[PDB]
Formats: C-alpha cells, sequence, structure tokens
C-alpha cells in the first residue's frame, strides 16, 4: 500500500515518517474536475473548467485544531503539499505529488463512530492554484525520465 | 477503543467511570463545521463565514435522558457542556481530546429500541454559543508532550475565543 | 433483552406477560423531539420544540382491527402507555413508562414479507401530551431514589 | 410459516391449495393507512381524514396474469377480492385474517425475470371503493377464541361498513 | 431456470438455442403497466393505462451495433417477440410469449464491469401495441388448454 | 475476463500489453445513448432525437493523469480516442468490439485513492462529436465469422458515419 502524506503551511502534524517527520498522514483522499464545453455543437461549444475542493482523511491529532481555526478565521495558508509515495520507505519513489497554492480549509468534519482505538476526521481544502506532478517509474522503480506535469491557475482560469 | 463522556450543565448520567462517574457515557458523537470563503476569486475577495454544526452523540437511555428531554422541550439552555475522549487503559490516560460547550441547548433527542437490545440507546444533538477544542499531544511513551494545542470559536459573535 | 408493552385504551392485545396481561406486545419503538431555538443570535433567539408521533411494531393481533378503525375514525383514546421493562419477568424494574394523553392512530402499516411465522406491522400515535418516567436502579438491580421525571402538553406547549 | 392466498374476481390463478385451490398463491404483501388529524390543535379542532393506500401483493407469474393486464389496461373493476391469512400447518388451520375488498380495481402489473429463476414472480396493486379486516383470536391450543374481531370502511363514502 | 429470448425484427443475435438460432439470448427481463383510475370516487373515477417500455439484459453480441443504430436513427421495426421457456430444452413448453408491435429502441446502456469473461448490456423496447400469451399447464408439463391472452393498443387506447 | 485499453489521442499510459503497450489499461467501463420518440403518437407522428452520453472508464493513476488533466482544464480535444475489448488469452485473440470516438474532450477526471491501495484508481469520462463502434462475431472455435457488423454516428450533425 501507497504511503501518503500533507504538508499544510507550517502546520504540524504527528507523522513518525523518516523524511515526512512531523507533516500530516493521510488516510485516503479525494479529488476532481469537470469540463462544461461540448463537442456536439460544432462551428468552433467553449465551456469551462470546475476544480473540485481536495478531501483527505487524517487522524484526530495537534494538526486538528489548527486546522479548525483556519476554518473558522478563513485564514489561507500560502502552500499545501499532498505526497503519495510507492510503498516501502522513504527511499521509494514519491511518484504523485499534488501542490495547491492559497489554501483554504473549507471544512472539517470530525467524530468518534465508537470501537475505534484512533479517531478519524475529514479535511476539505479550497485553493487558487494546483500543480500535480507525477513520476514514471522503470520495472525495477528506478524514475523513468522527469516528471509528467500538470499546473492551472483556478483564480485566472489559465494554465501555471 | 477510546473512553467517551459527557458532562451537561449539572446532569447526572450513570457512568461508573472512575474520573467521569455521573457523567453520561458516549458511544459515538459526530461534529463539524465548514467556511463557505472562496480562494477562485482573488483580488482581496471572495470573504465567506464560517457554519458550525450542532455536536451530535449516542448514549444509552438513562437517567439523564427525561432531563434531556425537558431542556429540549423548554428550550432552556446550560451554561456549559463538555466532551471528553480519553486514551484506552483506564483513568489516568491522557485525555487527549476535549470539547467544551457554552451556553448550551439540546437541538434534538430521537430515542427508541428494538431487539434484541438489554440496552436501549438514544441520539441526541446540542446547540451552542462558543466552543473550546484542546487537543494534549503525546510522547511515544504516552507522556504529554508540550501543552495543550488550543482553538476556541465564539459562534455567536464570531470571532475567536 | 428488555420486554416492552403498550396499553392503548381499553384495547386488547394478546400479551401472555404475567403482569400485562392482554397489553400489546412491542417489538421495537422509536420517537423524538427537536427544538428550533438557536444559541448563534443572542441579545436574549427563542424557538418552539417539534415532538414526533411515536412508532411502534408488533404482531399482527386482536388489536389490529380496532386500531385500524381509530385511524379511519380519527377517534382518540383517552391514554395510551408504554412499559419498557428490564430483562428477567414481572418482578424486574419497569425503568422507562412513557405516557400519551389524548391518542390519535395516526397511521397502521401491515403486511406479510415471506416466510414469515408471526406477522408485524407498524403502528404510529399522534398525541396532546407525554409524560415520560425513568427508574434509576442500585448495582443490584434494587430501585434508587424516585423517579426521574419529564412531563410536557404538546397542545397547550407547557410542562406537565 | 403462513399460508396466503388472493381470490379476484372469478380470476384463476394456480394455487394448489385444498381450500384455495385455482385462487393466487400470495408470495409478500403490503398495506397501509394513515390520519392526517392532530392532537396538537384541541377544543374540538385539527379534525383530518383517513388515506387508505392500495394494496400491494407478489404472485409468481401465472394463468391470471394476462387477466389482471387486461383489467389493468381497461379500468374495469371486480366485485370483490379477498386475501386469506391462514396459520402454518394445512386447510383446517385458523384462517385468522381475511381482508375481503369491495369493487377492485388492478391499479398496476410489474412484472419480469432474471437468475436463475425457475418460477418468474410479479408484483400487483389494487384499489378499492371499500375494506372488510375479519381477524380470528385463538386460544393457547390454536381452537378459536370468540368470535372475529371486525373492522370495516367505506373509503367512497368515508363511514363505517 | 426458465430459458429466454427475444426476436427483434429481421435482427440476428447470437442464439445457439435449437429452435431460438440467432435470436439474443435474453439473462433478465422486466416491464409493467399501471392504471390512474380510482374506486375512492363513485358516482360512475375513470383514468387511462400507463404502459412502461420493456427493459431486457443481453450480451454484448452481433445484435449489439444495430440496435445502437435503430435507438439513433428513430427507426421502428415491424415486431418483437420476447419468449420465455420452461427450463429443460426446446420442446419444453414456451409458457409466456410476449409480443410487441411497432418497436423503437428506447435505450441502450453498455459497458464492462470489469473481471467479466462476458459483457452485457441493457435495452430497452418502446411499441405501439403488445400481447401477452400464457400457457398453462398440466401436472406432468403437458399443455392444459389453450393460453390465456392478452393484447392492448397503446397508440390508439383500445385492446387488441 | 477480457482485456481492455483505450488510447487517447497521442497521450501515453502504462499498459504492457503487447498490442496497446502505453495505451491505458482500463479497468471497467460504461457507455450509453437514449431516444426520445415515442410509438404512443402514431399517424407519423412522435419523432424524437438521441441523447448520446459520454463515456466512463476507470484507469490507474499513471503518466497520461496529468495530460488527462490538462485536456480536461483546458478544453482542447483531441482527434480520436479508441477503447479496444479483446476476448481473454492475448494479443493474437479477437478484438471483438472497438470503440473509435472522434473530436475528443475530457468532460471529467475523478481520482483519489484508500487503503489498502498498492494501486490507486480514477474515473475519466469523455465526449465526442462521433461514434464508430466495430463488433467483430466469431465461431466456436473462436475464428472471424465474417466481417465486423458496424454502427457509426455523427452526434454533432445527427446523422449516422
Amino acid at each position: 500500500a501507497v504511503d501518503m502524506f500533507i504538508k499544510i503551511g507550517d502546520v504540524k502534524g504527528e507523522s513518525k515518517d523518516k523524511t515526512h517527520a512531523e507533516e500530516i498522514d493521510v488516510l485516503a483522499w479525494s479529488w476532481g474536475m469537470s469540463q462544461s464545453g461540448s463537442m456536439h455543437m460544432g462551428g468552433g461549444g467553449a465551456g469551462k473548467v470546475n476544480v473540485q475542493d481536495l478531501s483527505f482523511t487524517k487522524y484526530i491529532d495537534k494538526s486538528t485544531p489548527n486546522l479548525m481555526m483556519a476554518c473558522s478565521s478563513g485564514k489561507h495558508y500560502p502552500q499545501a503539499k499532498l505526497t503519495i509515495r510507492k510503498a516501502g520507505g522513504e527511499n521509494q519513489v514519491e511518484y504523485l505529488i499534488i501542490t495547491l497554492k492559497e489554501v483554504l480549509v473549507s471544512s472539517v468534519s470530525t467524530g468518534g463512530s465508537g470501537g475505534e482505538d484512533r479517531l478519524t476526521e475529514n479535511v476539505t481544502l479550497n485553493f487558487a492554484q494546483v500543480q500535480v506532478d507525477y513520476q514514471p517509474q522503470k520495472a525495477d522503480g528506478a524514475k523513468d525520465g522527469g516528471p509528467v506535469k500538470y499546473g492551472w491557475n483556478i483564480r485566472q482560469n489559465v494554465q501555471a
């Protein structure tokens, strides 16, 4: 299973990962986008992209009150970075890195469902800009060329 | 499993916990907030507001039940409620998450039973003017690591507390 | 498991319970209330309570046609009493007693789902007034003080 | 399991029951009613009306199927239908719940199949002007206890029957 | 389990059935109707029948592109016939036969859910007229009298 | 299980299939169309229109992901995409269903992960001006039976292609 971490501003989480120490451990995440343009109209049906907030699941931890305060105050962070690393430890390839710029905590949903040794919560992030870098790998796990990159300035509706 | 308790005003529940005796045993709880602000506007614009949800919890039907029903019906508020979450293992284990509510209304009670059930359960929701959340980080050995990390918000006045 | 019974007016059910003989056996029940008041407004956000109908599940039995007639005619009963008793028999503590006054049968939903040796149905009750008495117990099962009581006149919106 | 049968007009189904041969075998059924009256008004006010639902039942696709489809399509009503529920054990066991409908329209037929299925099933709903419900209580030994307990309602005229 | 086949116009499917060769194999089907008339009104509450489209499930097969073209062009077939036969082979009684006249392919919903050796799709048919013939059988499986028949002209709202 | 692949423009995925290397491995897909015409009108009337849905498919997150995200964001279309479904058993088995899309927009990308998951997955939808569907029937032994059966539709112009 892949290892997943998120760094939001200078907020410290409780990750004990060797290279992502004191970031937030990510248990799950989801994100998406859609385009309203249409190919059924012809003549040269232009639309726009809608980019969703990014959702992730974490343990309740020392970041929790800070994220709650960010959500309430509406104060944004300069950057948030979600790192997805291939299973096996800190020498493994960080093959998917999503970087968000101008980051608002749009929701926090917390609780204890019962019978749980570690409580979890869902956080959502709203942001002006997104970068996604994917690192292809060779058969042996080594890097295969440079990363494949996508960058989009949502606020200004142009590529980054 | 973590141990979870809620104290509502001076209402007595049936917890037999050494620390939280006569509080209410919490079986499950949920709470949340959201922010309508947007980063897609820019220029200093797109400001929003926080919406803080009621706190929901599940309890056994117990001696606090009729009192909670009266509070819900009358609309009378309690000065404070406090939800305590404690690491498994007993009364000297760390109470690592404590949520304190001020000016508290019982916004709903949903009760009943089935089975099979030897102990009936019910759901309660709480509406409140202010909230404090205190999280206590711990070292690898379980000892306290620094002081609590704190969040306080006055919902009524829409400012930090 | 707790034993549960309901007595609606003078309607006879088929309970074979030693002390709740010829009441209706209750298989499940649900009930609730909500308050529209708000603590976010200050200045001294007053609202009102909404009390739900009480729902219960029973076997189809000799009360069934009488409850159907009550529902259709819209004729109310003076009282209905739901008794919840700790497991073990008729000497055990009746620890939750809900008494409803001016009682309308608001719905009856019946049928046979197939493969059933005993058919069941759901009934709902609408009422002007409610009393809820909870009897706390000591460690050995004996009563612990008097009952804890809640009474509300819905029709007139005041405590009972 | 109780044995369940429905007779609709003079339509023939494929039941092989000793008593209810050529009726329709009922696999499941549901029915209900509700009252819009309210006890929260008082003073003699807050009167309501009953709403009686159609009766739904499940049957095997059988020789009655095309006839039920024709009735549904034409809107032609049957004088009577009768649902009989009988305690398990055979034809001399007590028919403890009998529901008789008068002036009966087939309000829907939903049919089909899948699997796996050796016998296909379908759902039928019935709309009617009047209903009688007869319940027969029994002693501990299964013998009849007194006479049937009765409920009759004329939906069309909104009065007892 | 019953054997099920459908013949739509002259469209060839891939059935290997001895008597329904090159029809479409049917994996499931559903159909229905409802009547808006009411018995609660008296005085002599007349309504109308609504007949649903017939839905069936099939394997993706050589009929698939033809059905897709019919759906897109909106061109109707003279007839479609759904045959349901008692388990055991081609000598067994075809006990339910549904014949549709003036047949439009109203939808095709296809795909592969993953892990499937044979892909399936759902088709719906809209039609002006329907015939349903049910063949009752004796205890030994032999025919019991003639078929029981239902015919309805939806387009003109009269029996067929 | 059938083998499923999609080629979108000249975008490279991570398939290691002998034939479809550098295409995208398809884990699941769905597509559909519907016709609003009605046979209940008659007289030559009740004509309708086809509505062709976007094509949805599931893929592993791979090197095509950022490119698909850029296409979705920019609204830039690809000349062609091709979904190939091949009978189980390898590269010389029959590619019995081939769907070719022309003028292709990436209408959505929904991505993420959980578990537990060693390989993360995502859903993609495609909007297109024209579609071709080629189905290749086979004999009992798996050899090709005649030529492909074909369907082509120009959605933009609402006519066959």
